[PDB]
């Protein structure tokens, strides 16, 4: 599942999607190689854990969508 030939100079968008615990919302994208985009979205989850809560991730579009809820 989830094929991929990698390729260092390979360009994506990995899009996260927040939601927090109140329902507020807000999408961030990052850009590179599907590994380092992929590793950047989850460490800006991982910024965001000490105000909003643990985060839990729902990967959508075959790994191009990285869903996250924080638990507040
Ligand atoms: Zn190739
Ligand atoms: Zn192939
Ligand atoms: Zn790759
Ligand atoms: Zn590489
Ligand atoms: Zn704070």
């Amino acid at each position: 599942m989830h094929h991929h030939h990698h390729h260092a100079m390979e360009e994506v968008t990995i899009k996260a999607n927040l939601i927090f615990a109140n329902g507020s919302t807000q999408t961030a994208e990052f850009k590179g190689t599907f590994e380092k985009a992929t590793s950047e979205a989850y460490a800006y989850a991982d910024t965001l854990k000490k105000d909003n809560g643990e985060w839990t991730v729902d990967v959508a579009d075959g790994g191009y969508t990285l869903n996250i809820k924080f638990a507040g």
